[PDB]
């Protein structure tokens, strides 16, 4: 059936390592890109995009019978921001980001991106908010870009955010990150086809 909004659980195994035990909230699957879903794990800072159904990585798919668990928010959306967090790896850092959007399924958690590291992650902003850790101040083409080691980097842009519609979600071929381009930014080194 349809697994947008649902608790998953799944082994994975990348290459040699071991194989671990996943469990996550799917939050949505991309339009133009029907295998690709978007999926917060839990305890993982970042959304990722995987195809959950054709992944090798992936096995032993399941949903879980468990169940996934306004003015304020309202302003936060769209604006820039200064955000006082703690990363997984325990990297204390106080960045300058954005707000997206509120995030699909999980009705507390936010979008959020960084200038320092400009990929999607999800966190409870109007906890950290109240903390006092927060100051507030083309979808289905290809894309590319040339890297350092004289490579393209390919990826197909998935999502326009409605807030800030010059900012686009894109997916590329050899990650799981959601990179996130603000294109009115000098950001012209992306090539769209």
């Amino acid at each position: 059936g349809n697994i947008v909004g649902c608790r998953i659980q799944h082994g994975w195994k990348d290459g040699d390592e071991p194989l671990t035990q996943w469990k996550g909230t799917v939050l949505d699957q991309v339009p133009v890109n029907p295998s690709l879903y978007l999926i917060k794990y839990d305890g993982f800072d970042c959304v990722y995009g995987l195809e959950l159904h054709r992944d090798e990585r992936v096995s032993s798919l399941e949903v879980l019978p468990n169940r996934v668990a306004t003015h304020l928010a309202e302003i936060m959306v769209g604006k820039a921001v200064e955000h006082i967090f703690e990363t997984e790896e325990g990297s204390k850092n106080e960045w300058r980001g954005m707000v997206l959007a509120q995030a699909p399924v999980m009705n507390t958690w936010f979008y959020i991106t960084y200038e320092k590291d400009p990929v999607l992650y999800m966190y409870q902003l109007l906890d950290d908010y109240k903390d006092g850790d927060l100051r507030i101040l083309l979808v289905g083409k290809q894309v590319e870009y040339a890297k350092d080691d004289g490579s393209k980097r390919t990826g197909m842009v998935i999502h326009q955010v409605e807030a800030k519609p010059s900012v686009y979600f894109i997916k590329f071929d050899d990650d799981f990150h959601i990179y996130v381009y603000d294109l009115v930014k000098t950001s012209a080194e992306n090539l769209y086809f």
